[PDB]
């Protein structure tokens, strides 16, 4: 009387102090309930369970879990929505998100798959049963994937189907690499330091990944081809303020002296396309003084050029846009059974 396949409504869990004013955990105060004072990982022997994390139903809950808590939360000067315009208060807010558990509802278990190298489609050896995932950070980024957990023994691909070009690539990284991103105290001009030693050390650890992947054809990195600035830059908040970050330095191909400091300029804008879809937003000019934050680089968004099959070279751009990746980067070991 064991279990299938299945999809339910789960429900989150969380650390969230209730006397912070910090927006994730006001909404994770009424909106989740506290974290699994007992949680028990039991493992299931001799037991082969299949995967797919490109057609997994927490993605899109999550999603709107993520949704929701940013319409709650963050109050632009202005927003546009369609035919009409709508103004408020927007008053600055403290952002720092925390790890939300989701767990499911009774007769319901997650599978979680163990296998060190388990590249997110397939079948997985090493599974147990859990009630609630770990602690997830909904961190809305692109390019690049900040705050995530590490793959623990090799780099690995993740992909739909890495023949299609049109499918977004995920880079789960075995190492960190730290960004560090601040405002001086033009007040919107600011800038990240990132350890060019190591990150080239990385890069070309993801070119001989990708080459593996690619019958051994010549890796070359190269910038967005134009769009919103949100998918050309490295878009993230740091601290309620929406930084977009040029990485060109991170992906020219020469240091694949370029063992020093990268420094990345960056700017903070009040006038956002919203990554919801739904259109355009306007804030407030940001906090006086000293805006930073240290992030871990922890994986890495690709689209690969088509139109490269009679060539010896294929191309790839930091992608992103499409929030569900972030998501998926993390839930990819996770899925729901019916017991
Ligand atoms: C393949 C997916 C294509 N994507 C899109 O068409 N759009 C619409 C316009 C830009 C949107 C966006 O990413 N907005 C954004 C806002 C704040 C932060 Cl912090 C951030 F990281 C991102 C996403
Ligand atoms: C299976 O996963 C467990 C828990 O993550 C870990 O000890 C190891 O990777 C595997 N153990 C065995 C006995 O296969
Ligand atoms: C960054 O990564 C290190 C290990 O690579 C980890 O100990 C640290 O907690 C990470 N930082 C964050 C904010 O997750
Ligand atoms: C990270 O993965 C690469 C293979 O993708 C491997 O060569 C390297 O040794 C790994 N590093 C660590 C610290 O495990
Ligand atoms: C993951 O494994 C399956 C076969 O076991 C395959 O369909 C898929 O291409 C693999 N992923 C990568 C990145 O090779
Ligand atoms: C992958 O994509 C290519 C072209 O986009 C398509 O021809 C092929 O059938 C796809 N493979 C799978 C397994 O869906
Ligand atoms: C980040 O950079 C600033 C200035 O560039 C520096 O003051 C700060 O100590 C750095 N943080 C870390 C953790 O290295
Ligand atoms: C970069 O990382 C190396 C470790 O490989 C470290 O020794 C070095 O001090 C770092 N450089 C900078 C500028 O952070
Ligand atoms: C890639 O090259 C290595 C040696 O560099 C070789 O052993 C392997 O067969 C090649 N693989 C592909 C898919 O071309
Ligand atoms: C990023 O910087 C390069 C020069 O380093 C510049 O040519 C490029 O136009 C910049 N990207 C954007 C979107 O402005
Ligand atoms: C990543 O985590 C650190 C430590 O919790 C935090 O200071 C930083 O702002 C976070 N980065 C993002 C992009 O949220």
């Amino acid at each position: 009387p064991v279990w299938k396949d299945a999809d339910t409504t789960l429900f989150c869990a969380s650390d969230a102090k209730a006397y912070e004013t910090e927006v994730h955990n006001v909404w994770a105060t009424h909106a989740c309930v506290p974290t699994d004072p007992n949680p028990q990982e039991i493992h299931l022997e001799n037991v082969t369970e299949n995967f797919n994390m490109w057609k997994n139903n927490m993605v899109e809950q999550m999603h709107e879990d993520i949704i929701s808590l940013w319409d709650q939360s963050l109050q632009p000067c202005v927003k546009l929505t369609g035919g009409s315009v709508i103004k408020q208060a927007c008053p600055k807010i403290s952002f720092d998100p925390i790890p939300i558990h989701y767990c499911t509802p009774a007769g319901y278990v997650i599978l979680k798959c163990n296998d060190k190298n388990f590249n997110g489609t397939g079948p997985c050896k090493n599974v147990s049963s859990v009630q609630c995932t770990h602690g997830i950070k909904p961190v809305v980024s692109t390019q690049l994937l900040l705050n995530g957990s590490l793959a623990e023994e090799e780099i690995i691909i993740r992909s739909e189907n890495l023949t299609n070009n049109a499918k977004t690539i995920i880079v789960h990284l075995n190492k960190s690499v730290e960004i560090n991103c601040t405002r001086p105290s033009d007040i919107r001009k600011a800038y990240c330091e990132i350890n060019g030693t190591k990150w080239n050390k990385v890069l070309k650890q993801v070119t001989e990944k990708l080459k593996e992947h690619f019958n051994n054809k010549t890796i070359i990195f190269q910038p967005p081809s134009g769009g919103d600035l949100e998918i050309t830059m490295h878009t993230f908040n740091c601290r309620g303020e929406f930084f977009y970050c040029n990485t060109t330095q991170l992906f020219n191909n020469t240091c694949i002296g370029c063992n020093g400091t990268i420094t990345l300029p960056c700017k903070i804008k009040q006038i956002i396309n919203m990554w919801q879809g739904t259109g355009q937003a306007m804030y407030a000019p940001p906090i006086d003084g000293k805006i930073n934050c240290v992030s871990n680089i922890t994986g890495i968004l690709l689209t690969r050029d088509g139109g490269a099959n009679n060539t010896s070279n294929e191309t790839f751009r930091p992608g992103g846009g499409d929030m569900r990746d972030n998501w998926r980067s993390e839930l990819y070991k996770y899925k729901v059974v019916q017991i």
